């Protein structure tokens, strides 16, 4: 067991059964901190990677550029760096000096565009500079590469059904790509047969998978649960697994993640609080009484020391 | 697989071999980063808590009292929120502010003392606490503590026998409390019965187990590498398993640091680096050649943001 490079050791993470939230131990928490860039985003670094390579789109000489400085910036980096890839990642100038040394530290050609443009600006860049030499640049896009719940299938949700030997009855996970909710919600209920609730978790301040199931006006806003609530429909969501939408606060999500380490010494990040509330909600109905309900955490503590959860 | 605890979640940490380290993969580092509160302490947390339990000295109502603020602070921070203690923490008023909220998000009891009184300070007032009503307060003591180089003995060494089938010839660790080498190393040659080469790791800057088995005169000196270079023989440290002692400089820790970062992908610590220099040493000598080299890596990047690492 000794793996050929640093993206080969992704996942195994652990379960850990809550104290302090649900009821009678309903509520176990999946730790995606443990991980080799620390989130749930190296399975995708690896795997978009890894497919990319397979199909012939990622070959040695060529390029990594994508629009992204959160979590599947520091997956790809570190996962670049292990496979002998540049990469390229765009961003805003107005961008982290941490996040900035972190990227950098990596070994990442780190391009910063315009504070006034944000994100927009950043991903009109990518798009540009792949434009000018197509045959050397590839973008993996997150969003919408199959790869990115293909992995969760794989991976992720096999190691959900083990650990629990299937007794699993509830995934909740916040969704940002989707990738995490579709993966193991196929792989639990398509390969595994099992009839569970899979429970999508967004910020009550940007609510549009539950706008669009209700067939509401869309209406995105802001808010600090970093790693969701990214204000449109992902490709990487497959509405069609999706049995529950649980909205959640910001100023919930940190005071539950702040809860998560007093209280259970766990090290995990603001969406991880965001799932944990969601989960709680549900595992305080007398219909989810007798159900194990598993949680995703995304991301661990120090991620976010520069942030409102300190 | 579902812990009761986060405390039970401690360890399986993989090992990847190195690419640009060694001659043909000789070289394998284990990911100690990857751990409830992402650090190698974190073991010991666990066990000297669990340990205190068994004993009677650790009952409900009980507070722990230790002099640290590191890797060891952070990890008995989380054993104690995992498993309801109340802990205080003592530490110089010029500690990190970074840290400061880090234990205190924890729910640690922070006692600062005289920025004056470094170390010597905190240790007199932990001390100080514990005599004011020693049936309320206990202190674990990492230095000296058998719990601690135990449950290296019972985990992480045999985690590394496993991993390897059997063929580690050399494992190199840095040295804080000696916990680790002298853990891993009793496994390995007592317990499965090779004659490995159990390697000591230390700072050029401050090596006192090179002067000690020399004879020569003792002199501790300040350096950069984090983690070790205690400045004296601590009792967890079994001289009589330790085959060979290496020094490093902190220089070198650093920018084999940031090589593991940039070349490999693996977000690793300032001590992290030092161990493998070490090991790239060994790793490059004729003798060394046809022999498996396992490196403990103590913990992880992010931890060293505010640090000269970056």
């Amino acid at each position: 067991a000794i793996y050929a490079d640093n993206s080969y050791s992704i996942g195994n993470t652990p379960l850990v059964r809550l104290k302090h939230f649900g009821h009678n131990g309903n509520v176990v928490v999946k730790i995606e901190g443990r991980n080799p860039s620390y989130s749930v985003k190296c399975r995708i670094g690896a795997n978009m990677v890894w497919q990319a390579e397979k199909d012939g789109t990622l070959t040695k000489g060529k390029e990594i550029v994508e629009p992204t400085s959160g979590n599947t910036g520091i997956a790809l980096a570190y996962v670049a760096a292990a496979r002998g890839y540049k990469i390229t990642l765009t961003m805003p100038e107005t961008m982290s000096i941490e996040r900035k040394r972190l990227l950098c530290g990596l070994g990442v050609n780190l391009v910063l565009t315009e504070g006034a443009k944000g994100m927009k600006g950043a991903i009109a860049k990518a798009e540009e500079i792949v434009a000018s030499d197509p045959s050397r640049y590839v973008m993996l896009k997150q969003f919408e590469n199959p790869a990115n719940p293909q992995i969760h299938r794989e991976t992720t949700g096999p190691e959900i059904w083990k650990d629990t030997d299937g007794k699993v009855d509830v995934v909740v996970a916040g969704v940002g790509t989707g990738g995490s909710i579709t993966g193991i919600s196929r792989a639990i209920k398509l390969d595994f047969g099992k009839q569970i609730t899979s429970v999508a978790v967004e910020p009550v301040e940007s609510p549009v998978i539950s706008q669009t199931l209700a067939g509401e006006e869309v209406k995105p806003g802001p808010h600090k649960i970093q790693g969701i609530g990214a204000g449109f429909i992902p490709k990487n969501l497959d509405l069609s697994i999706i049995d529950r939408v649980e909205t959640v606060d910001s100023d919930t999500a940190l005071a539950t993640a702040r809860r998560l380490m007093a209280e259970e010494g766990i090290l995990a990040g603001i969406s991880s609080g965001a799932a944990v509330a969601a989960a709680d909600r549900l595992a305080k109905l007398p219909e989810f009484a007798d159900k194990l309900i598993v949680v995703i955490l995304p991301s661990s503590s120090e991620r976010y020391l520069s942030t409102a959860l300190f």
